[PDB]
């Protein structure tokens, strides 16, 4: 009876980080994973490494370099005679990076002493974990603690079931072997905007159909308004308030029927991406007498420390409440492992940053202006546009702004929101300050290197209290 | 004859920021500047905006985009048939950026009520400032406070005097209208490396002659070693321990004689850049009875508040001690203006970041490993290479590392050093943490967005105490 201090089900950002940290803390750790990768063998890394964060960013980076060479080289004096993109080669570089990184997780497991099991894990009664191998044979592990990290999968919609290579979800959208001439996207969330951007940059004519009237409702309204304008200018035909009701595939095209403010509409595409959210994965995960309970939406019910209804059983990442993000999952894995080891590790769910990897990049941490207004919190706001940044001018990349929101009474920074170059790095600067309880004046008093994009955060913080140097307060 | 609360001599990063801040604080402020820019009008912004920070970064950004297109596009599937660079067009883009930014300072002066004088300012006795206009008219301003911000100029050396357009300093090197076939550079400091990189990327064969045996002695030794390796890969023939002894111009070429470990050498170039430091400018600045004194090296003598030997007379920026950097000058300008207004403002000279705008970028804040060893401070060091960064792999830019140095007894972060993508933004994250007295464990406990280059700083901080997740410890 193989006994472990910790058995982790799933090897995505939540599970594989939890497993490594547990091993670092001296806990005898096992990690169970079932996903078969491109080589026909089990591949670690979950959604983020295999069909998620890293593959998307690889294609975003390649497609942006092509786009800049095609549309933004002449101002530098650079003449490029006939620039082209080989989509199979672009996708192959992405696939090679995925291969390398997933293999790297297995190397980390070996270096840290994590025992890997290949197959489907199911929690039985009494913290026993049944592993069904690829050959259908089972093995039962005895666990002192179980960490459930089974992740999520794309939401499906009746009008647009996945079909051949014509209707795809995010996984298929990362595998096109040619630029789709006309590309439809259902959902103007982060996946729809990122993957729509990839293919628009390479020449696709993209329409994004979004059910809600409000664009990027979790973002600060000023940021979202600028994002909608800029992304529309880049060729993302974002249609808000569009209710998709049907589709039809014929002649290797897909016609989508939807209702908007002006009635019933139809639009035809060569490919259709369905990007309407993700849902937690619990299929065959829990024995009927396991004791673990689910909430109304199918997530595993946990407390603020990711502990389930069963002592010694925890659940982390996309399968539990909170932002469905990779750094959220990994930090929960660290917390759970450290608490199993006896440390009072806690998580601040208030300072988890968000990033949308469009270009311009969008990122934020903390609260939006509209949220604080709804809460009745009086605030001071400071903004600085990249159009006034010398570094951004040198970069030929002046779209966007930095926004800092501070409490009007205490001057404590309550949110930092950026659309523009290096948005994620500037928001991380703001997040570090907020971890220490920074005021806007604190940020203003620091020495920021010149010329850097970081100066825009410095100026925005000074603008909170009306004495930015480089804008007319 | 005309009375002001504050008279500022010079409109570079020190002076123009001091003037704006003084005006914001309600002080009747004048700013004197003599520099005529490219449009034939007085141009504010000093060295940094006109012939320094901003023009260099514009040419660095343009030349990098050309270089990437030539050498690093095919892996993405991008084929560029015959990429070329029009040097006049590249320089014209830079000139236009300079025009727009310098005009922007004048707009800020007008919006804040700063009175501009065109001409040369000279401090007389009793805080009177004589202004000799470019039109030869003289007038005396009666100042309650004077801020001297006269800046610096390139060091000159007898073996390599500036000559026509063949032997130039940094100003001339930003104005080449064609790529020199063979380019010589005296000095492997930040200017030599940055401007050498520009022209190497566009096809010049670049040789850098450095008198010292040690490369980038102010940088962390590990960072400097990596920098030398990558710059060698990029085509910079950096010759250490090379003492230039003579030069000769003939037939539109220059032959340089120098001594190295193997004796006397000669090398011929089409152009020669002399980049061997900068010296403070005090020419005709101080009347003999002004009361302001100079130190042995020609800098104006000031205390830690930038106050001279004369009450109410201050000196800031490159003309006084400390790092000759634009953000140092501007922060001193803010301090001095706030102190004139009655605030007990102070300057923190310990957390001024340094950036070298090569690609990969080099940046650091705080102390190097070798400095701390010389001081007898026991430290723990953590490093993380960008070769292990998923974000950097997606970007096709995996050279370099992040290094965090912490006190072994308190775990307080004492230095952060980066060579690689977004080095300056990552160092600014470290600097913000250090302003708040962060430990390495503090940084390790924060949530960093994934996938971002910032994660390399998070992992390096975790590595300090031996529990980075994504590299062996
Ligand atoms: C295109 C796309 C792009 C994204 N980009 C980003 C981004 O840029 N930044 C960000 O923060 N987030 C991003 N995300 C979200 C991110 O991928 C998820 O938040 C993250 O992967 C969640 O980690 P997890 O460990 O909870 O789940 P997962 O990554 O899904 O891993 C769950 C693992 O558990 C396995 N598994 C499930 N059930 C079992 C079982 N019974 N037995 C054995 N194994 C099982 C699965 O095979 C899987 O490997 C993106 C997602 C998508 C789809
Ligand atoms: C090629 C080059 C690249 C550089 N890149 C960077 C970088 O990337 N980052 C960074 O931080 N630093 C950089 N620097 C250094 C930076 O330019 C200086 O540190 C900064 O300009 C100093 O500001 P200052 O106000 O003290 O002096 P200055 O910028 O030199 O301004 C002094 C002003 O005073 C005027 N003046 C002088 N005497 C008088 C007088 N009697 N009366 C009226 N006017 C007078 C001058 O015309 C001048 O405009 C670079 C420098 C060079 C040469
Ligand atoms: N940069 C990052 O952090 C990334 C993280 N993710 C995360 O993965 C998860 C899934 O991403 P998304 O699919 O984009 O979910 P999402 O919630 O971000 O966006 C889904 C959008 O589709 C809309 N929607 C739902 N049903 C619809 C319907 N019939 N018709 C039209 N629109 C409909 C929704 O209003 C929403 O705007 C999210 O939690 C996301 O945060 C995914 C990609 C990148
Ligand atoms: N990214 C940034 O912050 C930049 C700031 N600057 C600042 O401008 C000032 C001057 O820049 P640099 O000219 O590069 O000075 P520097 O001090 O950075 O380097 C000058 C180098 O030339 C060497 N030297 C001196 N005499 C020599 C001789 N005969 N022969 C060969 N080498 C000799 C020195 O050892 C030194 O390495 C510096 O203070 C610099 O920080 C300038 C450019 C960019």
């Amino acid at each position: 009876s193989q006994k472990f201090d910790v058995v982790v089900i799933g090897a995505g950002p939540g599970g594989y980080v939890a497993a490594i940290r547990a091993a670092q803390l001296g806990l005898k750790t096992a990690c169970i994973e079932k996903y078969i990768g491109k080589e026909g063998k089990v591949a670690l890394g979950g959604t983020c490494l295999n069909v998620g964060c890293i593959p998307s960013k690889a294609l975003l980076d390649s497609s942006y370099k092509y786009h800049e060479a095609k549309e933004a080289f002449k101002v530098h004096g650079i003449e490029a005679k006939g620039v082209t993109i080989d989509v199979p080669a672009m996708v192959a570089r992405k696939a090679n990076i995925v291969k390398n990184l997933t293999g790297g997780i297995a190397t980390l497991f070996k270096a840290n002493g994590v025992t890997s099991f290949e197959g489907h894990g199911k929690l039985l009664a009494n913290k026993q974990v049944e592993v069904t191998g690829l050959d259908g044979k089972t093995q039962v592990l005895e666990a002192e603690n179980v960490i459930i990290a089974s992740g999520s999968r794309p939401v499906e919609i009746p009008p647009a079931p996945l079909t051949d290579d014509i209707i795809v979800d995010s996984t298929g959208a990362l595998e096109f072997q040619a630029v789709p001439k006309k590309l439809g996207v259902i959902g103007a969330g982060v996946i729809g905007l990122e993957l729509g951007s990839v293919w628009a940059r390479l020449g696709a004519e993209v329409t994004v159909l979004e059910a809600l009237d409000k664009f990027l409702p979790a973002a600060d309204e000023q940021i979202a308004k600028e994002a909608l304008k800029v992304l529309t200018k880049q060729g993302l035909n974002i249609r808000l308030g569009a209710r998709v009701t049907a589709s039809e595939v014929k002649k290797k095209q897909v016609t989508v029927t939807f209702t908007d403010a002006n009635g019933e509409q139809k639009e035809t595409f060569d490919k259709l991406i369905v990007a309407v959210g993700r849902r937690p994965v619990t299929t065959d995960l829990l024995a009927a007498d396991s004791g673990v309970t689910l909430d109304e939406r199918g997530f595993i019910y946990v407390d603020d420390h990711c502990k389930t209804s069963v002592p010694g059983v925890f659940a982390i990442g996309d399968v539990v409440r909170g932002a469905m993000l990779a750094h959220k999952a990994s930090e929960e894995g660290v917390m759970v492992a450290e608490r199993i080891a006896g440390h009072k590790a806690q998580m601040n769910y208030d300072l988890i940053p968000s990033v949308i990897y469009t270009h311009p990049e969008i990122a934020w941490v903390g609260k939006t202006e509209q949220t604080l207004k709804a809460e009745g919190v009086e605030v001071n706001v400071g903004t600085f546009p990249f159009a006034a940044s010398g570094r951004a001018m040198a970069a030929n990349d002046t779209t966007g702004l930095v926004k800092v929101i501070a409490d009007a009474k205490t001057d404590r920074v309550l949110g930092v929101h950026v659309i523009g170059p290096s948005a994620a790095e500037l928001v991380q600067q703001g997040a570090i300050g907020m971890e220490f309880g920074t005021s806007a004046e604190d940020l203003g008093m620091m020495v920021f290197s010149h010329p850097t994009l970081s100066e825009a955060l410095h100026e925005a913080a000074l603008a909170v209290n009306g004495h930015a140097i480089h804008i007319a307060n």
